[PDB]
């Protein structure tokens, strides 16, 4: 860590607090991320999994029996971007361009069988030429996902996928593209999708507005751990109600994306061949720095 100068913190991440830095040699401006052999190997392993539209990560420093993370650098997050393009909302070409490149990057990482299970804005960072990456790749397998950062700063529910929340132990891929249709409603509609305040609160908000899983539309479901046989019965809203004013090639997308079954769920490869694509550009957003 000698070789760094802490410029500013950019924020409490999961794991740990996240730093603007300077490296004092090369004067590289990055972000340093302080945090067993299992989670160095895992961590070490993020290391090669580079791709355009996921922070690349840098280097790992293990120091002291202490863990620091070294990120490229990105200017601003998706969150920040979305409040700031909250009166007129993000053009619909740029929510576009945005959920092919995440989608880009995660056909990527699951290629390689790699899930990042906690996606949300935060984890988006997004740069002047127009380009957007996910953050914090790998890190849940590689040390775990808790219920509340060591800032004790409660951890969101609200780009859960249903599976992970009734107990799955195996969830796959799937999650991620859940988890990505979540954040692509709300750019849409200016507001989270399913802002749940707890682990019930959260499943009864996807099912009041999807409709309460059954062995219909969900094979299996009425046997998953936290199943219960006496959640409420809601009936399934209309897409045209959750993401107005959305085209039908979007809602049509969206509405893969959010498929109960993961079986089932659009792949991040088959999604990029959607017809929502077809007209896909690259602009580049107005930021602030
Ligand atoms: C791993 C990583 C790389 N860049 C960021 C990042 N950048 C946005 C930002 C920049 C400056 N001040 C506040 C937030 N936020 C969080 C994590 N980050």
């Amino acid at each position: 860590m000698e070789n760094f100068q802490k410029v500013e913190k950019i924020g409490e991440g999961t794991y740990g607090v996240v730093y603007k830095a300077r490296n004092k040699l090369t004067g590289e401006v990055v972000a340093l991320k302080k945090i067993p052999s299992t989670a160095i190997r895992e961590i070490s392993l993020l290391k090669e999994l580079n791709h355009p539209n996921i922070v690349k990560l840098l280097d790992v420093i293990h120091t002291e029996n202490k863990l620091y993370l070294v990120f490229e650098f990105l200017h601003q997050d998706l969150k920040k971007f979305m409040d700031a393009s909250a009166l007129t909302g993000i053009p619909l070409p740029l929510i576009k361009s945005y959920l092919f490149q995440l989608l880009q990057g995660l056909a990527f990482c699951h290629s390689h069988r790699v899930l990042h299970r906690d996606l949300k804005p935060q984890n988006l960072l997004i740069n002047t030429e127009g380009a957007i990456k996910l953050a914090d790749f790998g890190l849940a397998r590689a040390f775990g996902v808790p219920v509340r950062t060591y800032t004790h700063e409660v951890v969101t529910l609200w780009y859960r996928a249903p599976e992970i929340l009734l107990g799955c132990k195996y969830y796959s891929t799937a999650v991620d593209i859940w988890s990505l249709g979540c954040i692509f409603a709300e750019m849409v509609t200016r507001r989270a999708l399913f802002p749940g305040d707890s682990e019930i609160d959260q499943l009864f908000r996807i099912f009041r507005t999807l409709g309460t899983p059954d062995e219909v539309v969900w094979p299996g479901v009425t046997s998953m751990p936290d199943y219960k046989p006496s959640f409420p019965k809601w009936a399934r809203q209309d897409f045209s109600k959750v993401v107005p004013p959305l085209d039908e090639d979007g809602r049509s997308l969206l509405s893969q994306m959010l498929h109960y079954d993961p079986n089932k769920r659009i792949s991040a490869k088959a999604a990029l061949a959607h017809p929502f694509f077809q007209d896909v550009t690259k602009p580049v957003p107005h930021l602030r720095l």
